[PDB]
């Protein structure tokens, strides 16, 4: 599998 916990976020580089 390939299942993480700090999995990655969406646009958030337009923060």
């Amino acid at each position: 599998d390939w299942e993480y916990h700090a999995h990655p976020k969406p646009n958030s580089x337009w923060t």
